[PDB]
RNA sequence: UUUUUUUUUU
């Protein structure tokens, strides 16, 4: 299918609300709800994207814009406009399917929606249903009966349960799919459930197999999605509206990034500890931060030390994918109206969340992939404001910082050594109480991680798992000990005839 | 001795 592009432009006419309510592309309806919102004019992405979303022309399309440049309307918008147009036709029928990666982004999609509703009652008539995991399904499925919805937003596992089971009653007549953080949707293990998706909504259509209009929102994107996206994209042209330089780095330009790079990974912790304390100390508590971490157990570990640390000074929230959905639902909620405190999780946390007035995102480690660097820091610098990121990692983690430079032209400024004082390591060693055992699960956790990104950040191997492994030796204060193992466990590994696993690990079977 | 998420509360 024909890809056609649509460059950044420097001296193009504003698109408003008015200028595209006076056009006839939005009605008074839909004018009157955004406007009530009290945005200075519309975002770059939004100027962009509306009207071609909602243009006769039989096009798919894919819209990149940076992180927390309002994403989110510029697809609600033309979707609401599109119920309009179409209001006396199917109309207990769902028209728009909206898919994100994670539960809690797919249920702040659903939250901007009804935020559309708050704004005019009028609205309401467009009602939208969540279909995500961890909450009841059928709970869900009375409120699919009760509300007849017009927009769903789901994330893949439960809206492929759903379709199974009932796509013949509500999904007939779906014009539009969303891919919300497209490109995540895309890779190894979304792929294939993005496929079943789309197949599924094809199949049961009332008009054809090509009706679906298919929309692609991300930060981190480029001609390569077009690709993996080859199965799922029906219509024969494809427009990509690009609000970034083709050059541009996609990280965003407000934010004042730094690294601060260790000796070893666990220092890492020691670093963060330090900066936390002089950032509550020199803001007087006015302080709003989220930190990242590699893995559900370390994050966990990590929320110890800083409830040890800070708790007196601020709240600590724990969110990872272990977290209750009723808690993490909760926890975000907080989060989003809370002043200060401090967010620590996992990258279940890096794309598409929105808590606002976030003023530095931390990171113990490098992310899941590398588009995930830039939507972690993407949480602070949005709609308008400012931000910081630092990045605190050890030396054997630098090629990630290369790779940065030579795979997303992404170049850190301010990076600066760290060395931890014998104070801080006794400090924030002697209030953990998590037992050796513990220890052990929480850096074979690290292990396996850093295992799984070798390659895709240049790793030497011989070098980085026997740094993460020692972690184990650093938090229980002796740098000799090895993680004790047993010899079975080793052959699952498949090191037991290598020399990076005997730095690694002790045979006390 | 489940590396991040992602149905199985259908
Ligand atoms: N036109 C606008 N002007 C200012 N802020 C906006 C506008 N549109 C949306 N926002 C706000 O910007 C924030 C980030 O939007 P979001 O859609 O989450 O970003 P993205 O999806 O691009 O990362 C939200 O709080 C949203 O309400
Ligand atoms: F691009 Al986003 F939250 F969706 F930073
Ligand atoms: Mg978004």
């Amino acid at each position: 299918s024909k890809l056609i592009h649509v460059p950044k432009e420097d001296n193009s006419k504003e698109v408003t609300l008015d200028s595209l309510l006076e056009e006839g592309v939005l009605d008074k309806e839909i004018h009157k709800a955004i406007t009530r919102m009290e945005f200075p004019g519309l975002t770059p992405v939004q100027q962009k994207t509306i009207k071609p979303i909602l243009s006769s022309e039989d096009h798919d399309v894919i819209a990149r814009a940076k992180t927390g440049t309002g994403k989110t309307f510029a697809f609600l918008i033309p979707i609401f406009q599109h119920l309009i147009n179409t209001k006396f036709d199917s109309q207990y029928m769902v028209k728009a399917v909206i898919v994100a990666p994670t539960r809690d982004l797919a249920l702040q999609i659903e939250a901007e929606v009804k935020k559309i509703h708050d704004m005019n009652y009028g609205l309401k008539k467009y009602a939208c249903v969540s279909l995500v995991g961890g909450t009841d399904f059928r709970a869900a499925m009375n409120k699919m009966n009760k509300l007849r919805p017009n927009i769903v937003i789901a994330t893949p596992g439960r809206l492929i349960d759903v379709l199974e089971k009932y796509s013949n009653k509500f999904f007939r007549f779906v014009d539009y799919k969303v891919l919300d953080e497209a490109d995540r949707l895309l890779e190894i293990g979304f792929r294939d459930d993005l496929e079943t998706i789309s197949g599924i909504l094809n199949e049961k259509n009332s008009k054809s197999a090509d009706n679906i209009k298919t929309l692609l929102f991300s930060a981190t994107l480029d001609d390569k999605v077009q690709k993996l996206a080859n199965n799922i994209m029906n219509k024969k042209e494809c427009l990509f509206l690009d609000t970034v330089d083709k050059n541009e780095p996609e990280a965003h330009e407000r934010i004042d990034q730094s690294v601060v790079i260790s000796e070893k990974f666990a220092n890492s912790i020691f670093a963060a500890v330090e900066h936390i304390k002089k950032q509550i100390k020199e803001r007087d508590s006015n302080y709003k931060a989220i930190i990242f971490a590699p893995t559900v157990k370390f994050t966990s570990f990590l929320c110890s030390i800083l409830k040890n640390e800070f708790k007196k000074d601020l709240p600590i929230l724990e969110f990872h994918g272990k977290i209750t959905q009723n808690k993490r639902t909760s926890l975000v909620k907080r989060f989003k109206k809370d002043e200060s405190g401090i967010l620590v999780c996992t990258d279940v946390g890096a794309r598409g969340m929105d808590f606002p007035n976030v003023h530095e995102v931390l990171q113990i480690g490098v992310p899941s992939e590398l588009a995930n660097y830039i939507h972690r820091i993407g949480r602070t610098a949005r709609s308008g404001k400012e931000g910081s990121s630092v990045l605190f990692i050890c030396k054997d983690e630098l090629p990630f910082v290369r790779e940065l430079e030579d795979a997303k032209n992404i170049v850190i400024a301010k990076q600066e050594k760290y060395e931890p004082s014998e104070e801080i390591k006794s400090e924030v060693l002697e209030a953990v109480t998590e037992e050796p055992e513990d220890i052990s699960d929480i850096v074979i956790s690290l292990i396996s991680s850093y295992r799984s990104c070798i390659k895709e950040y240049r790793f030497s191997e011989r070098r980085i798992l026997p740094e993460i492994a020692s972690t184990y030796g650093v938090l229980l204060n002796d740098p000799q000990l090895k993680i004790p193992v047993s010899r079975r466990f080793l052959d699952k590994l498949g090191l037991s005839r290598s020399p990076i696993g005997k730095a690694m690990f002790e045979i006390r079977d």
